[PDB]
């Protein structure tokens, strides 16, 4: 068939950018030619990870007119996404974008992004990749395919470690992250829309900042972000979903549990902690359990992931399959599967959840 | 000399027969009197007791029979308060183990609260789940500090549709108090027990989505909820979530309870009762303790005595409930589940039903 070279530019050269790098290295015809980051420590580490020569820029505006790129990846702090997108949108080269979640951090940003994105002709993909985890993909196919009968309930449990230290401590305050239920939980709101094939009408949440980062001072201020919550989401069709989050439950062997209940069957998956975050040599595999109602007899199977695909990132192989899809979108050989529209809904959902917590009331979604 | 107790059973149906089988495992337990307005129920229950007793159609004659030291009530939910009132005004004041829910409406609860404070003899509300051996390990771990400061409690119940009962009593909200009372009082009460706190706010989303759509009473179908998510806030800032599906009987584990603190997480999985699962494929209950700091979860099976497990469908819990009630009858020990505990569980469930209906959280005092 012949591998077609795509020249990628990376705007933001931090932790997640380096994961993008390792996933692009598994995909023939993936050439990184330009990297931007205002911090040279980040560029040194990232160039080293790429392991071949590239052109670096401290500002993305020069990368955009460098003439070196066919497609962009944005992995900068959450509150910078809209501003970089605006510069891409007004650039005269119409370049495809894979923009990291959350696509934006406030309601004002979302209102503005919505108008600007509809006027842009090139593909814009929001990098919420969890659907591409092989076990999650099995649950989606089962739900969409009717293997559960009519679907009514969706539970998502994420039990994990506290937010990691980042460059300039950008992820410690709501003002830069959009809040925990945007930063961390947009993934889950979007899976709810995808799995249930419906739109949310009402969100209620209870949560707090109970445990984490109490001993970290940023100009004498303590982090204001949530570290645990319960969220209950209603949908137009009458389906209902629940998210449980703890950022202080890293002892849990399985970091994610997703369960779906229909009137014919239940299905569930358990996703292990990424090797880099768990005990060496105590690796569990992801499992899927299908539990029909009628002839009682559950079935459990492991869902293997290619060794190299799994080791290239910390999201159970998902970033690789995200890149296969984005590549196809760049070539015009496939559609954008996670759109700006999907991004905006996930953000508004998370924003509504944060407001619900703070004001002790459910929030309607329009 | 053990100390014999003569038990009277008011209500002689399915749960009464479980009470019977558990009492048969406890020396000094003699059933002498059974009451039930339906003779089919009495026949089946007498057969289960397997020795002669005196039967009555009405509990009022049982109460003055002279045959009893203590009572067990296992009648339909909406009859509890009326039987308790007759017990409360009886000349011989007898201890009562009254089945959940202790009552079905807010009017009943207001009335029960005043009447029960004026009654001198023990009244135990028979919410037994705390005595399931795996749940008891979770309670001790939470109370004992093994999790550090406790913040989160999740309870997931995935089970079969409500069973067919005598006179189809459990199909409408007006007789049951609604699903979040009938079925979920157990869970509201465990929340109060495990978190050692009082609720301030409750929110729920639920519907009647799947079950009993083909069972008709003059063209009317059951109006009861068959699935729900409930989120409960507590005075201290602790938070709990209950998930319920009455159409998820395919699940090998019927109950999942998890508790998260700032030092550790603990979780149990409770198997489906043998009588409701495939023969020969019974699973053991597991408890998993998951510390944060030295990564390294620990998993163990929690055995239950074979006869204790086979005597009931609540994983041995009814046995340990009866050990406690026995002590209360003898003046050897306190009532561990009081009427006050019953009322809180009911008002929690009633608030949850109102939350669903009004689309808003309901404040609790
Ligand atoms: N999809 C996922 O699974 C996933 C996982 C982690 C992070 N992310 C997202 O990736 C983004 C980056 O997070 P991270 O973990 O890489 O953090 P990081 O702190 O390791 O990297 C951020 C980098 O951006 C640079 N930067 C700061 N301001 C910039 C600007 N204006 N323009 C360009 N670069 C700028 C910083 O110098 C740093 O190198 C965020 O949106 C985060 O939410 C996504
Ligand atoms: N604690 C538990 O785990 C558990 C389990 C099952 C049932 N229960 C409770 O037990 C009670 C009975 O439920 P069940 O499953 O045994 O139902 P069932 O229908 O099997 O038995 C109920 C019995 O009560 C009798 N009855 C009806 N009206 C009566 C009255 N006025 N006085 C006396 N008896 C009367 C009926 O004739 C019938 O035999 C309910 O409160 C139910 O919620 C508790
Ligand atoms: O653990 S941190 O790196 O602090 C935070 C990150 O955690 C996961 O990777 C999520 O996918 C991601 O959305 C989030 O940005
Ligand atoms: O399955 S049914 O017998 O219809 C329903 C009953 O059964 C369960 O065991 C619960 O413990 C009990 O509280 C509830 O009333």
């Amino acid at each position: 068939e012949a591998v077609r070279t795509i020249r990628y530019g990376l705007i933001g050269a931090g932790h997640m950018a380096r994961e993008h790098v390792r996933n692009l290295a598994l995909i023939p015809g993936s050439l990184i030619t330009a990297v931007s980051d205002p911090q040279p420590s980040s560029l040194e580490e990232t160039v080293a990870e790429i392991g071949y020569e590239v052109t670096t820029f401290p500002d993305h505006r020069e990368l955009l007119v460098s003439g070196l790129v066919d497609a962009l990846v944005i992995a900068s702090p959450n509150d910078t996404h809209l501003d970089i997108l605006k510069d891409i949108f007004s650039n005269q080269m119409k370049l495809p974008v894979l923009v990291e979640k959350p696509v934006c951090t406030t309601a004002a940003q979302a209102d503005e992004l919505e108008s600007l994105a509809a006027g842009y002709s090139a593909p814009v993909w929001v990098a919420m990749e969890y659907r591409y985890m092989p076990p999650v993909q099995e649950l989606i196919q089962a739900a969409h395919g009717g293997k559960l009968g009519n679907v009514f309930m969706l539970s998502i449990v994420e039990h994990r470690f506290p937010f990691l230290h980042k460059v300039d401590a950008w992820n410690r305050f709501n003002e830069r992250t959009g809040g925990t239920l945007v930063e961390k939980c947009c993934h889950f709101f979007d899976l709810m829309r995808l799995i249930l094939q419906d739109e949310p009408t009402r969100i209620y949440a209870s949560g707090g900042h109970d445990v984490n980062h109490m001993d970290e001072l940023y100009e004498g201020r303590v982090s204001d972000m949530i570290d645990n919550a319960y969220v209950v989401v209603d949908f137009k069709s009458g389906r209902r979903a629940m998210l449980e989050l703890s950022m202080f439950a890293e002892g849990s062997k399985f970091q994610e549990r997703i369960s779906i209940v229909g009137d014919a069957a239940k299905i569930e998956c358990l996703i292990p902690v990424a090797a880099s975050h768990w005990i060496e040599g105590d690796e569990s595999e992801a499992v899927v359990e299908f539990s029909p109602r009628s002839p009682l007899g559950p079935e459990t199977h492991e869902v293997p992931v290619d060794e190299a695909v799994l080791a290239a990132g910390a999201h159970h192989g998902s970033t690789y399959y995200e890149h296969l899809g984005y590549r196809k979108a760049i070539l015009g050989e496939g559609p954008v599967e996670v759109t700006v529209a999907d991004g905006l809904q996930s953000v508004r959902m998370g924003l509504a959840a944060e407001r619900s917590i703070i004001e002790g009331r459910p929030v309607e979604l329009l």
